[PDB]
Order: C-alpha cells, then structure tokens, then sequence
C-alpha cells in the first residue's frame, strides 16, 4: 500500500500471537514494542532519541507481520508510549520513501 | 527519488541560507533542527520523543528546501542529537511512504 502523512502512518502489526498498532518510522533504526511479557532470551539496550533514553529489552528473530506483509527480527521492548516498526523491519517489507 | 531505508534517509536541506544535513523521519510530527538563528518571531514549545522532553523555540513559515523541493512551514530549533524532517514538511513536498 501507499500511506501518506497527513496523519500519523500508523498500521496494525502482529507479534507474539498478538494484534496491535504501530508507528512506521524511518527516522528510527530499531524497532519498539510496548511492554510485552513475552518469553525468549534478551540483552540490555539504551535507546535516545530528543530528551533522553529508554532502557529496553533486545530480542532477536521475533516474527513480525505488519499490514499483511511478514519480517522477522530483532524487536525492543520497553515503556515506550507508541509502538515504532524502524528500519530493520521496514527494509524487509520493501518500504520506500518516494517524492 | 525513491529513497530504501537500508541506511538512514539522510539528505541536505537549506534553511536560512545554510547547507544541513537532515533525517527524513515519518515518526516526527514536526520539523526539528539543531541550535541556529532563524528570522521573524519565535515561541517557546516543549516537544518530546520516546525518551523525554525538550524545549525548543518555534519558528513559522520559513522556507525550506528538501533534495531540491521547496517547503515553507513550521520549522523548531533546539537540542536534537539529529537535523529531523518531519511530516509537516514532509507532506508539502509530496512525500508517501510505499511497500
Ligand atoms: C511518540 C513516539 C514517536 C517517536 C519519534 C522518533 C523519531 O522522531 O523517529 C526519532 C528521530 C531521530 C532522533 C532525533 N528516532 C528515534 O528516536 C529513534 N532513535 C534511533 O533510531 C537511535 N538509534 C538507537 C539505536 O537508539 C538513533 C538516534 O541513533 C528511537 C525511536 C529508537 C529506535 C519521535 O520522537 N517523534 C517526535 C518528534 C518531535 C516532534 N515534535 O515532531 C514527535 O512526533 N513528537 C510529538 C508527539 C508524538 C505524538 N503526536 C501526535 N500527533 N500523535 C511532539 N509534539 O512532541
């Protein structure tokens, strides 16, 4: 699909069995999901963007399908207000910027 | 152009007179810019992201060229790791995001 900006690009993904909307964002290199007691395995990560940083948990190859389309990689976790899909994710869904 | 997001979607911009490098970033409400002196008047804002909040000095209609488009809006000046195009400018040089 094509989404404009006009508003926030927000789309429905689905991870860990669970559906829940997300932020597309190419300005943000890693993508960040609300607090979610999944299980697997994880490494500390602090990321800033603006004001400060997050401390979140990193884990790798998570499925993540967004609006339809599947990707699977790292996913951080933590008390972010919006859910972020960067561009990990986007790359592997075949996003481009176009103008 | 089509721009992927293998790298980050980094372009130059002139704003008041001067060459900068920016983010294309469709996370961004708003136009975010390193310290710099703009013309006209401007008012305080607080923005935040995600890790916190910052205050910045808002500036409206100044031009902006992007890759060689031209935007004039809303453009706030402050403490940002990163130059930040977002979606107020983005829209007015006709840019979608496409997969
Ligand atoms: C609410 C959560 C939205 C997240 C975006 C993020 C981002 O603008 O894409 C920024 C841009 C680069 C940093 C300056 N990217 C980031 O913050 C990302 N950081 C990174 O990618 C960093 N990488 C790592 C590994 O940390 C990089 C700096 O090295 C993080 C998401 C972490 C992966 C963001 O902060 N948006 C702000 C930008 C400021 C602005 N005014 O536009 C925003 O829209 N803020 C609105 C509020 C949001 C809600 N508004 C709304 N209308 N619904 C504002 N008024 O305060």
């Amino acid at each position: 699909p094509q989404i404009t900006l006009w508003k926030r690009p927000l789309v429905t993904i689905r991870i860990g069995g669970q559906l829940k909307e997300a932020l597309l964002d190419t300005g943000a290199d890693d993508t960040v999901i609300e607090e979610l007691n999944l299980p697997g395995c994880w490494k500390p990560k602090l990321i800033g963007g603006x004001g400060g940083f997050i401390k979140v948990r990193q884990y790798d190859q998570i499925p993540v399908e967004i609006a339809g389309h599947k990707a699977i990689g790292t996913v951080l976790v933590g008390p972010t207000p919006v859910n972020i899909i960067g561009r990990n994710l986007l790359t592997q869904i075949g996003a481009t910027l176009n103008f």
